[PDB]
């Protein structure tokens, strides 16, 4: 077979997809931006990503991209809908809007594409937009990869799971472990509700390893224990294991705070404790964590560095005591009314206590008076 | 060296630790039941452990027993504690009687020998009893194996764990990779409470693990959704794994539901969700179990074998609905106020809805009318 694949969204999910296929496919590659496609056009990539801009460089690729809608979709037998969507965990609120407006201009445009979604998109999204436009083709899949190694986990997946059961799913899960390094890759295939929820799943559990490790560690600061002995002793259980097991002020990122609050409110009419627990245990951490910062009576805490931190930089300015911040990333010379410290000698003599989520070298020299919980960073 | 290791207590613990060492040393296995004595005299097992049993019979041990403290004491190096203890939730109390007798009787005859104690015991015990007795001869370290399997893992150990950091812990754990199988064995050397928390900890997280995929369970049931499909999925991830995580009626058995509740007890003063949620969540599991049970009006619910599964019949009845038990091991023709069938034939046609945690082929005949949450059994 050689198929034409048409990717919807040239960043790091759509590209990722579109450099794997187009090694043994023909790729054509849609965005609105018109920059980002001349930029692929002379096979410069638009984001930041090792393997993409090298294999766009130098692999023999049939890729190309554009920003005509009927270029890319005629004559595609799988469309790959890879646009931003966003969830609001305040409001509960899912914008697929991209998502939505891409099925819309592939159903009209080539209504036999059978589109599969990489886009992250609400429990339940497919079934019920297939029913609502009265169409077959769409099936949702989902993303695994990390941003920064966008192309090399498509070249090394965890794993492949398509959420239709049938011959054209299989062949979409061929497409992806065609273009893989990592051979006999763990294949898949669920039906479409039940993929929709596997990433909540799985990265409610991190979350919920997260805040429990955190919890111990929690019981070991207050009660003057080694929380690395206890950990280490722990994680030597072969069920249970040396990862994810790192104490921190919290756990954050891009990921975990909302996709576990997504999956607690679709938990809103089954009973739970866990499901719950798991987004209050990570305000009680913080809590716990700016109150033993508070409990040194700091007049000026250092944050080297800024995301849980900045719940424990909320925290402290609740209670009145001045934060300063050291951030080289950051040009601005304040950060939600805090001062940001460009001289990192300045930053350390004033600071009484330096909060870090995880230990640095240049904390060396102050190392007595650095708070961090990190164990194995 | 060529040591003399007493053990006192020969039950699962005591004896897997004693054979073990007996393959390399002295052993001299006190009990206070003659009768168990006179059996080990003649190399025949007072338990059920069918290495221990071969080996005692089959291989050269240097390995005796005695009901003689003073005979059992003399001379030992280290004397390895094993005898019982109990938590009680409700009271939140830990009987070690037994274990403080014996460090009694160890300081009275011989003070020389260090004391390892493998009994279960609160956090805090060992640097509480020293503190107390005004000795230093006592170190506390965890014991992982499983009854049934008790020699095997001592002979194939996730890891060796001894709450002291010393080389007279490090010959102490020596002593336990010389007599095994396994080689390369992770050792760890902590300090003492931090010890006597890892059980607890790893145990919990396992609690913890089984509850999520539980509740996870609840969601896919309630939503009409394939269970199997999201967990598979989701335990594909590596950090997560293909592992405990086979949906049930709640965790049960022998140290689960009281180590969590003993952790828990732990926490009073520390801060949490997670540990108070581990708890709630396995009573919320078995509302969410009986209810679905009960929506099917039956009119006679049968129990397939009897231990989560005692806390859905508990539920059952609690609103009125008999219930009949199928326990071929069980003698008596009453459990808990409610019938036991002897004959299979006969309960499978009353009950109107059998319930059992796991399948099992004899109920294959009647599948449709089975409701068992097991997947992966
Ligand atoms: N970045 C990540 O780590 C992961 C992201 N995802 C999901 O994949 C989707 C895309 O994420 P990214 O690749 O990071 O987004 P991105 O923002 O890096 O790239 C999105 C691209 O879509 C283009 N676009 C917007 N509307 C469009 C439309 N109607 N038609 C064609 N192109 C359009 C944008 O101009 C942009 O180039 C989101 O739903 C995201 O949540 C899934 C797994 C991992
Ligand atoms: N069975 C298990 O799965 C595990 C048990 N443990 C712990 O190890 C300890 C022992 O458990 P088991 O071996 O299963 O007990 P067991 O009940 O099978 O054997 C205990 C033995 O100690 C004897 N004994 C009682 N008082 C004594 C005394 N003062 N001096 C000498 N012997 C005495 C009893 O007669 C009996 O033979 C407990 O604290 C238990 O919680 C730890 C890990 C696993
Ligand atoms: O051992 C760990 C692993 C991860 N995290 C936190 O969990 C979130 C997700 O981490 P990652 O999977 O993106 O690396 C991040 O805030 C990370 O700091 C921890 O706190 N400890
Ligand atoms: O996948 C699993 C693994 C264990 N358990 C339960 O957790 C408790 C401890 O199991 P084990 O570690 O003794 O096998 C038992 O009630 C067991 O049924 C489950 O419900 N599902």
């Amino acid at each position: 077979e050689f198929m034409k694949i048409t990717i919807s969204g040239t960043g790091y999910v759509g590209l990722s997809n579109g450099v794997l296929i187009a090694q043994n496919h023909e790729v054509v590659a849609l965005d609105i931006v018109q920059a980002k496609v001349d930029m692929l056009n002379q096979k410069i990539s638009p984001i930041v990503d090792k393997e993409i801009q090298e294999y766009l460089a130098e692999k023999p690729l049939n890729f190309r991209a554009t920003t005509d809608k009927h270029d890319a979709y005629r004559n595609a037998d799988y469309v790959i809908i890879a646009t931003p969507t966003d969830y609001d965990p305040k409001t509960n609120y899912f914008n697929t809007s991209t998502v939505e407006a891409v099925i819309r201009d592939v159903t009209e445009i080539n209504p036999n594409a059978v589109m599969i979604i990489k886009s992250t998109i609400p429990v339940g999204f497919t079934r019920d937009i297939k029913e609502r436009l009265g169409i077959d083709n769409v099936i949702f899949s989902p993303e695994f990869l990390r941003e920064g190694r966008a192309l090399y986990d498509n070249l090394h997946p965890s794993r492949i799971v398509i959420g239709e059961r049938s011959a054209r799913a299989e062949r979409f899960a061929d497409l992806l472990k065609e273009g893989a390094i990592k051979q006999d890759i763990p294949t898949l295939f669920t039906d479409s509700t039940e993929a929709e929820a596997i990433k909540l799943f799985a990265n409610t559990y991190l979350a919920l390893r997260v805040a429990y490790f955190n919890e111990l560690d929690s019981y070991a600061e207050s009660q003057g224990l080694n929380s690395k002995q206890i950990i280490e002793g722990v994680c030597l259980d072969p069920r249970i294991g040396n990862h994810y097991n790192n104490p921190s002020f919290g756990y954050g990122g891009y990921c975990l705070p909302k996709d576990t609050k997504q999956l607690l409110a679709n938990y809103e009419s089954v009973p739970n404790n866990i499901i719950a627990a798991i987004v209050d245990a990570n305000r009680t951490r913080k809590d716990f964590i700016a109150d033993s910062i508070l409990a040194r009576k700091p007049k000026v805490v250092g944050v080297y560095r800024l995301s849980s931190i900045q719940g424990i930089m909320k925290r402290i300015k609740a209670k009145g005591i001045p934060v300063i911040i050291y951030e080289p990333v950051m040009q601005e010379d304040e950060f939600f009314n805090s001062r940001v410290v460009r001289d990192l000698n300045a930053f350390k003599q004033e600071a009484d206590v330096i909060i870090s989520n995880r230990m640095a070298e240049e904390l060396a020299d102050v190392a007595d008076k650095v708070y961090t919980r990190d164990l194995f960073g």
